[PDB]
């Protein structure tokens, strides 16, 4: 597949921003090659700047479960833009949305909105911290919640659980209060309850994780890390990638979590910049202005992203048939390419829940991060690059959940697996 | 003024929301009163959901410059929308907008985009770490840059420039390695360049503050700040408020700074969230995916944030007149508020640089934080409302700039003045 404009484009963009790119992952760097510049999405579909057309797995990582440009979605951003971008006051799209999260999460009683993730996830364990008082917080390896200093952190090599930055640029300082734990691994996690519950204000962690490709938890870890709530810590789900796409409800619904705290994002802002972080009174009336618990966004809950957010949201809720059907999808797309690559002889292990998915090139099973590291990076860059020499857009990184949505047929699901076979 | 359905929204909007707002300010917690609902703009005017209609002096707190819903800005937002409203890969939109950025600021070879002025600044000072190694970084009185823990900090009693958590949830390690300093107090800022300049990786501050109203710098205060660079400290100037707003070039331009990394926001997104930290080369190739430093953002770079900016930039870059009609009615505006403030008999000062303004209720001059925390807010409370009561909304804090657009006009700063004089 040719596309020189892309490739010209990605040669100009060097020359004005780091690496050509927004967010590192989009510079293809784990696969190698020039990035596609997309110009136009429709449905599952997206075009580059060169006019090639590919089936999109990757669906901007997550908002899109309806797909590119849904018309009713993109009335009500038409609509809403006319009146302005933007006031800086209380609107009543704030209010109607919220008022949706709160019936897609029976627990939440008030909602904060943010611009982003990142910023999501640092509010809620800032008021985790203050509700309780407690200093420290538990993440698991794998999973990721935005960019915020103290959660840029790995495992140490010691015996500590506390975390090590790693990144340039964190200061120690910032990252001895955060402990690393390893994901769907419940004996280490009742071990660090019994050694310090008390002292541990929260545990966030991805109920299913997809930012090291896709980690389903175990009947077991669930149970231990709502045991830790009985130590007085935080339960924090962070539902940014899979609010509102498992289930209207998220992975709280599918799963039956009973968290304290849920951070949302993505589909939340219909494609648009929108994050959330919401919970029961007690806890949220810590937050400015009613608490001492200071958060502030000049710009959040803009009004173009409140109502993309709200006409995504109302089509999920007005259609719960859309879940079955990416289950199904799912459950298809899932079996073929277990199909395809026993037929290649090809070492895998695929992790689906609902319409996310992840292909690891390594003997199953796929559990914790340190069985994700497992995968052969070099089979998936040619994975990749054979999907993508097709017209099959993947997400260029193996610790990636790949996106399915409603606009995705049958009949894709099969272009995608006659792909593979030709291309391995 | 009657504004029942404002109340109404208000009372409701509290029920699923944390004091009822997005953002602390927007309460009205320092003024009183029910915040009105504004859903609609146009030029320098805003209308609320009982159809009062308000001469606009927040502006959306900033990047309104050419004013509500400018025709050519929607345009540009209307025809990217249509294409889809998000990617997560390169676009050519981006690589536009950087270009610009780069053209408004000569100095600056790499642009990074973010979704926010925290996200923007958290990664700035991130950077600033990475690359010169360093721990400690200076932020001043007054000055705000965002939510991110470490800022979240004010003045210890003691001898220590340490600050200390001015939130809830912030433990004191993420606080000790910020050093808080008085804003325009160069002896203090030399002194703390002599006793520990070598260790401090960077200065941030606000080029002209608003956030605590506005401050102007004084030279000499400026010229510390430069001495700074010769300790192997970086230089940052926040320019999330004043870039694109005091000049093309911000005040980095109409004051002549020679920062090492600026931040941008607000008129960057023409209305919509946007935000940006950039710098020259040797910098910012310390960001992923090109350094150690890792900063991502997966809906950063939004194309219709991108549009709207581009849109924007290329009017003010087309435009310098712009910058000249504001600064003559920013003078007939401040000229006219201390003739009747002194009519009054009442006690002020007023600030102002361009088109950011603040009436101070204090016997002048206002230099520093401390100076502005002598304002008398109740008085301020008489001047907002007797402004909001007839149709004029300024910003419901004493403690912040107010902005004039490019759509303002002469008889807009008349029906101001007078509005006060029977008001007061
Ligand atoms: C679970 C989760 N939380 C938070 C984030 C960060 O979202 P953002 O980049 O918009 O801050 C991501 C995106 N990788 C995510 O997958
Ligand atoms: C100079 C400056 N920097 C950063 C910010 C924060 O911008 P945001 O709320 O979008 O993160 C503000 C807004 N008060 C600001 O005025
Ligand atoms: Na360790
Ligand atoms: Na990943
Ligand atoms: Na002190
Ligand atoms: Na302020």
């Amino acid at each position: 597949m040719e596309r020189p404009i892309s490739e010209a484009y990605f040669q100009e963009a060097k020359r004005h921003i780091p690496g050509g790119v927004s967010s590192p992952v989009r510079a293809f760097k784990a696969v190698g090659g020039t990035p596609p510049f997309l110009v136009r999405g429709e449905g599952a579909y997206v075009w580059d700047a060169d006019g090639n057309r590919y089936l999109d797995y990757v669906m901007s990582w997550g908002p899109l479960i309806l797909g590119h440009a849904h018309p009713k979605v993109l009335a009500r951003v038409r609509e809403t833009l006319e009146r302005g971008l933007t006031f800086g006051a209380p609107s009543p799209l704030e209010v109607a949305l919220a008022k949706k999260v709160k019936r897609a999460y029976p627990f939440v009683d008030l909602v904060r909105f943010v611009n982003s993730g990142t910023e999501a996830t640092m509010s809620a364990l800032r008021l985790a911290r203050g509700y309780t008082g407690r200093p420290y917080i538990v993440k698991f390896r794998g999973n990721y919640h935005g960019h915020a200093d103290g959660l840029l952190v790995e495992a140490g090599s010691g015996a500590l659980t506390l975390g090590v930055p790693s990144s340039a640029g964190v200061p120690e300082e910032y990252a001895k209060l955060t402990l690393v734990l390893e994901y769907n691994d419940p004996e280490g996690l009742r071990e660090v309850l019994k050694r310090r519950g008390e002292e541990i204000a929260a545990i966030i962690f991805e109920p299913v994780v997809g930012n090291a490709g896709v980690l389903v938890p175990t009947e077991d870890f669930l149970k231990a890390l709502h045991e830790a709530k009985a130590y007085g810590v935080l339960l924090i789900a962070d539902e940014v990638m899979t609010g509102f796409r498992l289930a209207f409800g998220g992975a709280t619904e599918l799963l039956g979590l009973k968290p304290d705290l849920v951070t949302l994002g993505k589909i939340l802002g219909g494609g648009l910049p929108a994050a959330a972080y919401a919970g029961r009174r007690e806890i949220m009336e810590k937050v400015a202005p009613l608490g001492p618990v200071y958060q502030a966004g000049t710009l959040s809950g803009n009004p173009l992203a409140m109502a993309a957010g709200l006409a995504t949201l109302e089509l999920l809720e007005e259609n719960p048939g859309y879940y079955a059907y990416l289950e199904d999808l799912g459950a298809r797309l899932e079996a073929g390419l277990k199909e395809v690559l026993k037929e290649k002889g090809l070492p895998h292990t695929v992790n689906r829940v609902g319409s996310m998915i992840t292909v690891f090139f390594t003997e199953g099973p796929v559990v914790t991060f340190q069985d994700a590291r497992r995968t052969d990076t070099e089979l998936f860059k040619r994975f990749f690059h054979g999907l993508l020499d097709r017209g099959i857009y993947w997400p260029p990184s193996n610790f990636e959940a790949a996106f399915l949505s409603v606009a995705h047929r049958e009949e894709d699901v099969e272009k995608t697996l006659e792909a593979l076979r030709k291309a391995l």
